[PDB]
């Protein structure tokens, strides 16, 4: 049996508020790479099934991710932890998010939304995003010091997703705050905010945008979605609203945490920061995503009994894929605990295990990361931290809320 504290739960948001449980994941990969993480009644983060299988090795993450015929996103959704008292209907409403759909309906909605994330569509955004990155870093730098998360990390992904959606840059703050409220609900900084109401506020905004784009269509996702046809029928209001929920959250709660944690890594590894500033290599974004693993974990539910790496998984049981563990898998990566911005091949699973749900934003994310680090290297090459990062209290999202830095060092 692995050497862990009795009752230890790898989805416990109390851990992530303080730290990433790196030695605990390392202990599972060594001792029990697929391991039954039991959960006491009422302590299941919204699930009441006694616990789940912790999946810690990259090969097993791929096998689950790539066989969605067996491992369902729809049955319990993919988020493995909510507040302990969330109502089951409030988990099930998240089946209106494409991330939580299975084929065939998943297939139809993904085919539509992917039309706006083609490699040449993303490549067409380069100059715009570059111009924004330089402005963001110049403005942060002129302030001398401050919160890197708010001044640097959040802006470029937030502008990017607002521009893609068709949100006027003037209302971009609204998306960001609603996304933070919906994903921060277990953190004391978001105390007294009902995430259901924040979802409803964003959805209401999305419906205002749908009326705006119905009269004034434009080259943007809201226009695309309200015009979409599935075999003759428009997206339902529920699916349209939750499309914007999903996109606002993916846009505002992933890339910014890779950027904060990439800069944390560069502060800890000055060797790699000098190399980055000189060469600006095209492999840096992927090492930043491996090192940052912005999504710690997503889950699936077995639709039939299934043998995985000698372990018998039962129909109806949850498997929780710890990307944070897989991205440090000693049998995959040469020196996983070395931050190496030249690492290649780099078969990390920051964007999941591949298969039907693979991140549609991955190339956008990598562009965003490269553009913002080039701008930070240009405008604040000697930045240094002032105090420790403040981590988000979440049992699946690996967030940095705030991080005080001196842009001058
Ligand atoms: C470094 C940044 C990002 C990370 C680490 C990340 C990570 C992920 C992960 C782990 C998944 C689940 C994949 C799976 O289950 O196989 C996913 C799905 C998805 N992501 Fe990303 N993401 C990032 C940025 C973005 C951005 C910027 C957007 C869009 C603007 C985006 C849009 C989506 C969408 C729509 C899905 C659902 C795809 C589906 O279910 O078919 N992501 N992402
Ligand atoms: C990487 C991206 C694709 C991830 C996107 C995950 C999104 C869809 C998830 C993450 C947290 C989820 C929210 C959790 C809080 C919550 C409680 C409810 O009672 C209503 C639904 C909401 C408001 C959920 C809606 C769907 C959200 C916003």
């Amino acid at each position: 049996s692995p050497n862990l504290p009795p009752g230890f739960d790898f989805t416990d948001p109390a851990i992530y508020a303080e730290r990433l449980p790196v030695a605990e994941f390392a202990e599972l990969r060594s001792a029990a790479p697929i391991w039954w993480n039991g959960q006491d009644p009422g302590k299941g983060g919204g699930f009441h099934d006694g616990g789940f299988w912790a999946i810690t090795k990259l090969n097993d993450v791929k096998e689950i991710s790539r066989h969605s015929d067996v491992f369902s996103s729809y049955e319990n959704g993919v988020i493995p932890r909510f507040k302990n008292d969330i109502a089951r209907e409030d988990i099930e409403v998240q089946r209106f998010v494409m991330l939580n759909m299975d084929a065939p309906h998943h297939t139809r909605l993904r085919k539509i939304i992917s039309r706006g994330f083609t490699p040449r569509a993303v490549g067409r955004l380069h100059d715009e995003l570059q111009e924004r990155a330089q402005k963001i870093a110049a403005e942060a730098a002129a302030a001398g010091s401050g919160d890197f998360v708010e001044q640097v990390s959040c802006e470029l992904p937030l502008q990017a997703i607002a521009g893609l959606l068709g949100v006027p840059q003037e209302d971009r703050g609204k998306l960001f705050h609603w996304s933070n409220e919906m994903t921060g609900n277990e953190d004391p900084e978001y105390a007294h905010i009902d995430p259901k109401a924040s979802s409803a506020e964003l959805i209401g905004y999305a419906m205002k945008m749908a009326e705006e784009k119905a009269k004034n269509p434009a080259d943007d996702i809201v226009t695309q979605l309200i015009q979409a046809d599935i075999d003759g029928e428009k997206l339902s209001d529920d699916e349209f609203g939750f499309f914007v929920v999903m996109l606002a959250v993916a846009g505002n709660e992933t890339t910014r945490n890779s950027i904060t944690q990439g800069m944390m890594a560069f502060a800890e590894h000055p060797d790699q920061w000098e190399l980055y500033k000189k060469v600006r290599p095209e492999t840096a974004a992927d090492e930043i995503v491996r090192w940052a693993t912005p999504v710690t974990a997503f889950q699936r539910t077995a639709l039939r009994d299934y043998e995985l790496s000698g372990v018998q998984i039962k129909k109806g049981q949850r498997v929780v894929m710890f990307y944070r563990s897989a991205n440090f898998d000693e049998e995959v990566f040469q020196d996983p605990f070395t931050f190496n911005i030249l690492r290649n091949p780099n078969p990390h699973v920051g964007f999941g295990g591949t298969g039907a749900h693979y991140c549609i934003g991955a190339n956008l994310a990598r562009m965003t990361i490269n553009l913002i680090f080039n701008a930070v290297a240009d405008h604040m090459p000697d930045l240094k931290p002032i105090s420790a990062p403040e981590r988000l209290r979440s049992g699946w999202l690996n967030g940095i809320k705030h991080w005080q830095v001196d842009y001058t060092g």
